[PDB]
């Protein structure tokens, strides 16, 4: 049965509330984004209205065969009327396709839903900008303060550096990019560009990434793994086995692998800075642990809902646990007696 936090009170409407069956009353199905914890449970034989961004319905389509007469894209930006409520959808920056949703209750009340998102000063001019929030569904993933991270720029400066330098010393190593999911394109896509290469993949990833419209991609990947000296794997074959066995198939083409696993936070960011980062290491092959995250940071977080000033907060992430949920609730009073709402 569906939780109280993918309810929108006062309307039909559910968000990310597809492995419930049928839920009562339910008269449209938003989806934020195509991550599995968030899509789980549609397919071709959903037959109730789904509300999503341009690209979430692409990969529904492509990817889940859900069929067209049953997707609703919206654009970004932009006031639309669904089941006679005012909606708008703004860029979540998160994946490829994430959005943020703002409700204009038939009340008066206004809530937004941020899905995942990873907080910017950006949005602070948005359609936020120009009325109050009285409800807030927040992406709560890192929620305390021990969670810290670079910029994604930051990550980035220091994966193609890295990938450049290895590939200078010795134009016969391979780079190799794990992944899982959709997300994080630009860690595979920005070492690929520095090294002149398109990037390689298997058919089932190409097809992923044909359905998000990136500007000129067509130039930027291929299936053809012996034109590309920058391989996109899974993301449970890098380890030393995994990548010594990819290695082998190579055609004796290369002497060396130097393998990058975006990860979100990990505790060695309590210790060590992006500049300081060093790769685990066996024989030909090196493994650098890279903290990409597509979720705010306890800081960025903090300064959105300050910022906001939202009446009541409802968490949608940690919510399983009464130590985390007692945790969350003490750093909202905190935010709010300091900047005084
Ligand atoms: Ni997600």
């Amino acid at each position: 049965t569906c939780p109280f936090y993918k309810k929108i009170p006062g309307t039909g409407f559910t968000v990310d509330a597809f492995q419930y069956g049928v839920v009562e009353g339910c008269t449209a199905y938003f989806l934020t984004h195509f991550h599995s914890d968030h899509y789980a449970g549609l397919s071709k034989h959903f037959t109730f209205p789904v509300y999503c961004s341009e690209i979430t319905g692409n990969l529904l389509k492509n990817k889940l065969h859900v069929q067209e007469q049953y997707i609703h894209p919206l654009p970004l930006d932009t006031e639309c009327i669904v089941n006679g409520v005012k909606v708008v959808l703004l860029d979540a920056n998160h994946c490829p396709g994430a959005v943020m949703i703002l409700f204009y209750l038939p009340n008066g009340t206004v809530i937004l839903h941020t899905g995942d998102f990873r907080a910017d000063p950006s949005m602070e001019r948005s359609l936020l900008a120009d009325q109050k929030v009285h409800m807030l569904y927040l992406d709560t993933t890192y929620c305390s303060p021990e969670y810290t991270f670079p910029s994604q720029q930051e990550v980035i400066r220091f994966a193609i550096n890295t990938a450049f330098e290895a590939v200078t010393l010795n134009p016969h190593a391979l780079v190799v990019c794990g992944t899982y999911s959709i997300g994080k394109e630009k860690v595979f896509l920005a070492i690929a560009d520095v090294l002149g290469s398109k990037v390689g993949m298997s058919q089932e990833k190409y097809k992923t990434l044909q359905c998000l419209n990136i500007p000129e991609i067509n130039s930027l990947i291929t299936t053809d793994m012996c034109s590309s000296l920058v391989h996109l794997l899974p993301m449970m074959q890098i380890n030393f086995k995994g990548l010594q066995s990819h290695l082998k198939k190579c055609g004796g083409k290369y002497n060396q692998i130097l393998a990058f696993r975006p990860t979100g936070w990990t505790h060695s960011n309590k210790f060590t800075r992006i500049a300081d980062v060093i790769p685990q290491t066996k024989g030909n092959i090196s493994i650098y642990g890279i903290p990409y995250s597509e979720h705010s940071s306890y800081l960025e977080m903090k300064r959105f809902v300050q910022w906001l000033k939202p009446q009541k907060i409802i968490p949608t992430v940690n919510v399983g646990t009464w130590k985390s949920r007692s945790t969350m609730e003490k750093y909202f009073r905190e935010w709010k007696l300091e900047a005084g709402y």
